[PDB]
C-alpha cells in the first residue's frame, strides 16, 4: 500500500502539472484568439 | 493507509476526468483557432 500511494502521488503531482500548463495554455490562446477577433 | 489510499484513488479518478475534460477543451479551443486563422 506504501507503494501504492508512492507512485499515486506521482501520478498525481504529473496531473497537476498538466492541468497546470494546459490551463495557462488556454488562458493565452483564448486571449490571442479574443484581441484578433477584436481587431 | 487503506483509507488514505480509497481517497487517493478517488481524487486520482477526479483529477483524470478533469484532464480529459481540459483536453477536449484544449482540442475545441485549437480547432476554433485553426479556423480563425483563415482569415
Amino acid at each position: 500500500i506504501e507503494s501504492d500511494l508512492e507512485r499515486a502521488e506521482e501520478r498525481a503531482e504529473l496531473s497537476e502539472g498538466k492541468c497546470a500548463e494546459l490551463e495557462e495554455e488556454l488562458k493565452t490562446v483564448t486571449n490571442n484568439l479574443k484581441s484578433l477577433e477584436a481587431q
